Formats: structure tokens, C-alpha cells, sequence
């Protein structure tokens, strides 16, 4: 065919969801966590539990080993603050960059651009299998068109990245996901962004997609009602009862709930990760106080606090964004769990 | 799984729209002709200005096609000052909801027949390429670009999804010059990264022209620009372009702008295209080289309609955004070319 | 894995069904013809099927100038006579050298089969156009997505009759099925593949979209033996007498097509005449069971080697009688209906 | 279009099947052995048996993988006079119609779970392999190859598609030796002709393990065989066998030969397996170094029954000898390969 492919290098077979559906199948256990996690969360949205939905876990998964790890001190705390917290696990492997760089453990799992994507999605899915088969949900970002099919069945809620908040592609994939959906404030501290798109993430939606089989096929959605924003900070953090009034104020005026999830990282903490302490606090006085908009919060927390650059690597230690370590972590959620239990 | 997935309804693979409408040979130069002259103009060796100029959105293939053949004609006569290429735009992002555009819906009746869209489309692109007149779309779907790309001598990446990395992705691996716009909120720099974004190869998960899905490597797109398309407030005045073309070089690329003279340019007014058209005109002819492109929303009946009403269509006007006419749209291009000849001094 | 030397893409039937969509005109052919078989396989028509043309197709040109030919006499002797043209790719052997129009339309080995596909779909979308009704052999679980939509009327070759795999394929057919007798004249390999053929199958398939998929279907009820010797010829009366009686003891229709080429010509072109009058004979002394025949016929009679330039409109193939016997022959047929009745 | 098709459904990709069920090292080392093993023998330079033995077909996995632990024993016994290689046939050809086997129809009951079928297929090959014992089965559809090939270390193309140009060019491209069965009365030529073939390069159109029609091309396969399996009468006494080394040379093709004692050469009674046992080891013994392998029909117990409840162990298609005939027969094999040597 003239006029085409020029800068297309190479094409390579790429496993359809199925293989790694069969593969990796969800167990009853699995199943069952994320039933009951999507459940709890949507009766969160519909004002119907007073629980506080908490999105906590590393800025990305690079090594399955210090995740299982997290993972099962996580799991602890998760049945210890039940009445208080419904507590899911951030397991996000799609990355995205401000130009160019690691994209995740789906694009290159041996993180040395050998780009074994294959081996990514089979890493990936085991993983989040065996997370949920120990009973803790999962939340990922779904940035790339391609890859739910091989994942979102185990996972309980999820993020459209800042970056792609207003993209018609990203609202169409949302409005059929069958999980609860976040969208993150623009990277400048646009609201108006989020609540276009929670509006066209709830209506339904005819687009291209990719079947389960690896075929492109017309999609027909039916729109997804448990979409929210996330507060994420612009170029000032957003956290503040100021700010949480303003937005509230806006979802009415546009019709919609007055809700809203509150990232502790990213500009919330101008990208320093011990502030997320200090967010904390603010949250938890608003929460206790009676901040009963207040459904959720996201959390950059892994075993070791800090970061570490792909220049032998650290153990249970960042090589994206800084998080916060073990003790804090723990703190974290009790002092969030006491919170909803003063509000309440 | 699939508890909001509705219906899953078969699709026709590239390679079937491919085969049932082929380039013609003189398709082909077309398209390979205009890609060779952008390229030129971007990197500096022709001082003509490139002219994206067409509807809003394409919504009939006869008034097209009738357009086509009076744009083909100035496109001739005006070729020593600018390179005219037809918008001819399948796909549009909407705010929140809406009609998405010919292939989505070609029928305009929510039947979402994009089976029948995909035929319309590419029939349309071939006859207008086949005319002699190149084409430019917006890449706004992952995968209808393997339908229509090869008939493309450029394409827009939409100010929602500048900043998206699966469309800096599919730039930097189309065949074609791509255009990026700035933020709808005026943010320059998501542009500006997303050109070095898109110049850079990737590795990514796409749809081959059998309609499977696949790892792609891409070897990077150097024919990328920025499209100034307004914020807040407008961007093309001189300026904004100084601002910009001092933050591209500080980024290490050339100065070098598309001003599109619409959407936020214009206040979404579509007669102030002719007032941004004048002050880009003395901007181009005073002797500014940085500006190399212009986009402009044009059709051959000016203003627009509504869908909504139920009103049988007027002829050859838009049922999205409004556009200036014909008539407008002849003055603007011999303004264009008037102000380029003056640059050239 | 290790005798597989290299895999190349394959347009999907979509992609051949978009470029070269039936007419109104072709469709029309097509379910017409397949009608007016289906009249015949039960009985309630009395004329005779001629399934008549080239061994093989090698050249586009000259087997639109037979269509045109042949479609006179359609129309001249539609009276007697449901006249479809042979329209077949290959020459089904053991290897030997040309694989046939789809496999290698280039006839140098150089396996462009898209190529074919497009050559061989745009033929039989022109020859059904005209209204010629075309007939074709399915020596392939692929191809036959490509192109069964054009056909009205099919055989399973001699070669394949006993195989499960073509007994499922012809299950599915939306055309009337023939199947020989065996290489060696054994008529009860096709009283067995008329039977299973009739009955409903579940069986995996590629589908119009290029991929392997289950399917079920709903068994075919217009299939037929074809005489076409074996060691000796089975044309004669004794033998039609014969098959007669093996199929009125298997429950199946007394009824016959008989192949005049191949095995019962003792592969001498000339001789097909031969076995049209003795075949002309039966037909005209009352013989009702035979409903059909098949003959090996081209523009020019005989055949040739592939090398060079060809001769123009004769066989690279089999050899075949040319078009003044064939011309011959069909008046002949048509004259024998008449005389039975 | 697709008025005899009823319904189309969705199908797993081999690559679906090769993921959820990958070969275990142990597996893969059976494969490589066993077929390396067979290539020796075929290419003369061993003098022990092949023996493909095991079930008609595959109903029951839980009494295939029993039959297959005392299978293996006797393996590891006799290993220094036999290369014993269990039957493991999923797919089954039938006359006319019928249960095609587990893959087509995993549950017996016309509801046609092949994606079911493929997975119990596939696991129950897996284990066996793992287990130490080689596997054997009939090739006989041309999209199922792509889930269970890696699995098998010998193939067989049956009497009924011996003459079929899909199977030789299927065999064209297996990585494992080939045996082709006579025809089923009794022809030996279409068998030389089918390994003719399939020792040649082909193209030919086919689906990949991505479930994907494509145009692939065949190195051709050098370890095929012939397997006599009776016509009208019998063809195993040494006198057929000396008629068919005969046939063999004037073809060109190594003088030796695979003995079915079942099917018409037992004349269909499960019994005669052992007189034809008796017959073949006494043409070893007394020195026939063209016998190079021998096929039998064994099950854990004698016999077939019908498709109500089914018993254990028993054949639901052809009657096979138990598992008492089964020992017997094996070390009379043994000892006169012994005696030959
Ligand atoms: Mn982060
Ligand atoms: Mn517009
Ligand atoms: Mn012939």
C-alpha cells in the first residue's frame, strides 16, 4: 500500500487478552474481592456508608515481590479499619510521562527497554490476581486503550490520568468500565475539565475498541454513574476546605453530587513526599469536623520512603515518584480511620 | 466484565477499505507531493504558508466534494504563495457529548453505522485527493487512522489531547506532518513537549491494518508543529507569537508557528477569522517567517445548523461549529497570498 | 515449528467481498440457478443440467469470451437445458506443476494467492453478471468464503468425497453439491457422503473476517452422485441401471449426473462425443434419472503445456473439446430432452 | 449467503490453549526423545518396534491416565525391543455420522463444547507427556493441529483422507513422523502417492496459532510411513507385505511398513487382533526387517458399548482387546523382535 508505514520500525505479536485470561484465571476468592469492593465503593458514591474510600500503595509497581509484601502488611490493616476505611491497594503499571520515559512494568518489565510486553501483561495480571486472591482490592490508571481488557476484571476502581481528563477516548473508554471511575483535575488545577468528563463518562457511548479476542470491533457502552473527581493539585494545592467548598459549589451547579477524592501527592504536596503527612492532617480535620464530601482519598505510600533512580536497586523502594514509607503509612490510615470515626 | 459493554458488533479491517478503494496513481502524488511540501516549508527551504481550510466537520460528500473543486481551483491559482490543503475532518471532540462526526455516525440519527462511515470516509478522501487536492483530518481515534492515513498530507492532534500519550504516540509514527494545538485553556508547553514527545520513537500497543492488535515500534516524526488556537484569551497576536517562538527555541526547536484562526482565535465567532486573517496578514507581511501555516473554518454557506431541530439540513453548512462562506473564504485566501508575495519583498 | 518455513498474510473474505461485491444482476444469477437446480434435484422440473467449460481457468480473456458463447446457447436451450459454466481454478493432482489460478495465477510459482483470489472473484462476479451461472470444485476449507456466494452448483472432487472434513464443508454449502464416485468407480463412498452431507454438523471454520470460529450447520439436502468411471466407464445403461438401484436401497433419489470427460472418456477429449450419444440415447429412450452432466470444454479443443507464450483460449490442463463439438453437443442434449417427452 | 450455517460461535486461539497449558520440561523431553526415537527406527538405524497402542478414542481422561500409568510400565520394561507410544486419539472420522470424538464433543451429548474439548484435550496430553509416556494420534481436521501438535510425537493421517491434498499438506508441515493408512479397500497407491507428497515443500492456506487465516509454506516432512490396515481382506501376511516392499522401491521409498492389526485386517473384531499379533510377530522372528511398527486397538477392557450411563474402561466406538490381551500381546511382541535379532 503506497503512502504508508514510513515510520513504523516494526510489528510484533502481541498475546490476546484471552491467552492471558485463560492463563490467569480470576479465582473464586479474586472474584469475590473485587465484587465486593466495587459494591462498597458505589455505596459510597450513593451517600449510603459513611466509610472513606482510601487509594494508597506505591506510584508504581516495578518488583512483584516488595509489592506482595506491601500488599499483605496492607491487608492487615485493611480488616483492622473495616468499620472506618475501605482500603484498596494502588497497583498502577501504566505510567504516564511529561515527555518520555518508563511507562511501566506492562511496557518494559525488565526496565532496560527491551519493551517485553508480552511478559509485562503476564507479570502484571499475575500479580493482580494474586492480590486479590488474598483479599486486598485493586486500583490501577487506565491510560492506554489496549490493555483493560487483559486487567480490569480484577480491578475494583480506577484513575484517568490528569493528562488525559479531557480526551474524548479516555471518557468513551470510562463510560463502559465496570468499575468506579476517578478523574484527576487538570495538570494546571482545571475543575471544569473533570466535570465534562464525569458528565461524558456517565452517558453511553459507540466507539472502536479491542475485543478480549485481540480483534477491533464497534463497542456500544452504557455509561458509568460511579464516575468522581480527584483533586490532585495545579500549580497551587487544592486540598484546603477553601477549595473543597468552591468545588462542591461547581459539581452542584453542573448537577452532580457533591463529592470528592482528595490526593494526598503529586502538586497536593508539591511533589515532596513527607508533606502528604501534613495533607493529612488538614483532611482529617475537615473529615472530622463533619466534611461529609469527603468519600476518598489517594495516598504514595511503599515499604521504604523516598525514591531511586533506574541509574543494584533498593528494596521496596520507589523508581518513579517519592512515596512514604512503612511507619507513616501505618499512622496514615489511623489517623484517617479516626477521623471518619469522629465525623460519624 | 462487560457489565456497561452493551453490544460488540463486527468491524471491517483497514485492509478490506484499502482494497475496495486503492489510491489511484494520481492520489498517491497528491499526497505524496503535499507531504514533500510541508516538510520543505518546515524545514525552512520555502517561504510559501501552508492553508488548512475547510468545514468544521464533513457531513455530506456532495457539498464536499463541490467545495473541493472551488478550493482546488484557488489552490492552482495561487500555488506560488500558498500550499492549500483541505480540511476534511471525520472525527470531532466534543466537550461532553455530541454528534463525534461522519464516521461515528454517518447517518447524523445516532444508528452509529460506522461500517457505512468508514466507506463514506475514505470514498471521500480518495475523490478529493484523486481531484488533485491534498487533505488534512484530526487523528482523534486510535484506530480509525490505519482506515484513512495514507490519503492524509497532514493531520491535527486536538488541544484535549496534546498532552495525551497515545496520540503522541500514533504522531510519532504517522506517515504524514502533524500539528499540535496549545491547551484549550492557552497552555503552550503540552504542545511543545508533545512535538519532542512525538519526534522520539515508542514502543505501544495499536491495531495493524488486519484489525488485530499488536506492539508497534515507531521511528520518531520530526515533521511536527505547534497550532496556536487560543486560550482565555486569543494567542495570534505578534506577542503571543514571540512567546512562543522564544519558547521553542528554548526547547531547541524552530521557531515556527500554525496560527489557526478559529476556535478560541475568534472567540468561537466565526466572522473574526477575518479579523484575525487581517492582523496575521500584516504580521506575515511585515515580514514575520515563523508564521508557516494558517487553519481556518470555512464552507461554502457561512454560519451554522442544528441536528437537534429535526429541520431537513440546509445545503453546503455546517451542523457543528460555524464557518465563514465562500465568498469570505475566496477574499481570505487572496489576502493570505497577497500578504506572503509581500514578504518575499 | 520446524517444517514450517514461513507464515504471509492472507486477506480476510471481507476484503475480497468489499472490493468485489455481487451485483443485483449477479445475485439474481445465483439464486435463480440454484433454484432451478433444486427444481431438478426434486423432481419438479424435467430439463436437463449442463455443467459445461474449461478444465481449468488460466486466462480471464478467454473464459469471458466462452461466458459469452455458452450464455447464447443458455438462452437458446434454456427450454431443455440449465446450462452452468465450468468456472474451476485447479487441477486437483498429487503435485506435478501448475497449482491453479488462485494458488499461482502467475502460472511461474510464485504463490501469489491474493492475487487469485482477487482474479479468480472478479471473474466469477463477471461471468454471473452477464447472467451465466457458474459451477466450481472446493478442493479447500479456505477459499470457499471467497467465492461460494457466486456459485450455484458445486462438486467435491473424487480425491475428497470420503473425507469428513469436505463431507462437513458441503453440509454448509448455499448451493447444490455433486459428488463423484471413487478414483476407482465405487459408488458407495458417495452414497455415504450424500448421507452425511444431508445430516446437521458442528465443525471449526474460517470465517468471512479471517478467523477460526465453531459453526453449525443445517445439512444439505441437494447433493447428488456424479458418474465419473473408474477403471472402466460407468455411463452406460447398465451401470446408471446399476447406481440406480444402490441409490433407491439407501433411501436417497434414483437420480444421476454423468461426468462425459475424465474416466468415462478414457481421458481422450474427442471421446465425450461418444459418451453423449449413448448418453443422448438413454435421455431420449425415456431415462429420467439422469439430471444432469458434465463436460470438459473450451474455446479451442485439445490442450497444451505450460513453459513462452500459450495458445490463445485452450487448456494448460486436461484436454477439452473445443466449441464447434461443443456447440454440437448441447444441441444434441437439448434435442434428447425434447425426444423424452 | 450462509443459509445452511446456523449459528457461528466464538472459538479459543491456540495461543490461548499454549499459554493456560505449556509443555513442562519433562513433557518437552518426551516429545524431542520419542520423535528423534521414531526417526531412528525409520531411518534403520535401530531394530526395535514401533507400537502405537491405546483406546479407539478418548472419552474419559481419569481412564486414559490409568490406562497410561500401566502403559508406561510396560514402556520402561520393554524398551530395549519396543518404542511404545500411547494412542491418544481425540478425533474420530466416521462413515457417515457420529460421535467425532472428545474435541468435538468433550460431553457426549450433540452440545459441542470444543472450547471445553480443547482445554480436557490439551491437559490430558500435557500430563501424559509429563509423565514419560509419547503420544499418538489421527490428524484428521485442519484447525485443531495448532492446540496439540507440540504434544505429539507421531501422527496419523486415516484411510479416508490418505488421497486428501489438505492432509498430505498438512503432513508436509508436522514436526513428527506421519504414518499414512491404505486405502479403506485396500489401494496401497494412494498411500505411496500421500507420502510422495508430503516428503515435498508446499503453500498452501492455513491458520496460525493467533487463530488467523495466513498462506504458510512446508519444508515437507521426511519421516513418513505407510500403515496397513486391510481393504476387503486382510493386507498383513508377508505376502502382502512383500507386494507393498515391492510397490515401495518402484516408487522410490524405503521397503518398510507399519501393521494395523485392527479394523479390516482383524475384519472388525477386536479378537483377531491377537491372531494377526500371532501372524506379524512370526514375519519378525523369521527375519522381516521391513516391519518397523505395528498399531493396535487397546482399552482396559475388552470390547465397545454403545452412546443412559457408560462403563468404565470400555470403548464407545471401535472394540478394542483389555488390558489382559494387552500385556500378552506386548511381550509377544518384544520376544520376537528379540528372535529377529
Ligand atoms: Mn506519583
Ligand atoms: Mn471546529
Ligand atoms: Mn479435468
Amino acid at each position: 500500500y503506497q503512502n504508508d508505514d514510513l515510520r513504523i520500525k516494526e510489528i510484533k505479536e502481541l498475546l490476546p487478552p484471552v491467552a492471558l485470561l485463560e492463563k490467569f484465571p480470576a479465582t473464586e476468592n479474586a472474584a469475590n474481592t473485587v465484587a465486593h469492593a466495587r459494591k462498597a465503593i458505589h455505596k459510597i458514591l450513593k451517600g449510603n456508608d459513611d466509610r472513606l474510600l482510601v487509594v494508597i500503595g506505591p506510584c508504581s509497581i516495578h518488583d512483584p515481590v516488595a509489592a506482595k509484601e506491601y500488599a499483605t502488611r496492607l491487608l492487615a490493616l485493611r480488616e483492622e479499619l473495616k468499620d472506618e476505611l475501605e482500603i484498596v491497594m494502588r497497583v498502577y503499571f501504566e505510567k504516564p510521562r511529561t515527555t518520555v520515559g518508563w511507562k511501566g512494568l506492562i511496557n518494559d518489565p525488565h526496565m532496560d527497554n527491551s519493551f517485553q510486553i508480552n511478559d509485562g501483561l503476564r507479570i502484571a495480571r499475575k500479580l493482580l490476581l494474586d492480590i486479590n486472591d488474598s483479599g486486598l482490592p485493586a486500583a490501577g490508571e487506565f491510560l492506554d486503550m489496549i490493555t483493560p481488557q487483559y486487567l480490569a476484571d480484577l480491578m475494583s476502581w480506577g484513575a484517568i490520568g490528569a493528562r488525559t481528563t479531557e480526551s474524548q477516548v479516555h471518557r468513551e473508554l470510562a463510560s463502559g468500565l465496570s468499575c468506579p471511575v476517578g478523574f484527576k483535575n487538570g495538570t494546571d488545577g482545571t475543575i471544569k475539565v473533570a466535570i465534562d468528563a464525569i458528565n461524558a463518562a456517565g452517558a453511553p457511548h459507540c466507539f472502536l475498541s479491542v475485543t478480549k479476542w485481540g480483534h477491533s470491533a464497534i463497542v456500544n457502552t452504557s455509561g458509568n454513574g460511579d464516575c468522581h473527581i480527584i483533586l490532585r493539585g495545579g500549580k497551587e494545592p487544592n486540598y484546603s476546605a477553601k477549595h473543597v467548598a468552591e468545588v462542591k459549589e461547581g459539581l452542584n451547579k453542573a448537577g452532580l453530587p457533591a463529592q470528592v477524592m482528595i490526593d494526598f501527592s503529586h502538586a497536593n504536596s508539591s511533589k515532596q513526599f513527607k508533606k502528604q503527612m501534613d495533607v493529612c492532617a488538614d483532611v482529617c480535620q475537615q473529615i472530622a469536623g463533619g466534611e461529609k464530601a469527603i468519600i476518598g482519598v489517594m495516598v504514595e505510600s511503599h515499604l521504604v520512603e523516598g525514591n531511586q533512580s533506574l541509574e543494584p536497586l533498593a528494596y521496596g523502594k520507589s523508581i518513579t515518584d517519592a512515596c512514604i514509607g512503612w511507619e507513616d503509612t501505618d499512622a496514615l490510615l489511623r489517623q484517617l480511620a479516626n477521623a471518619v470515626k469522629a465525623r460519624r
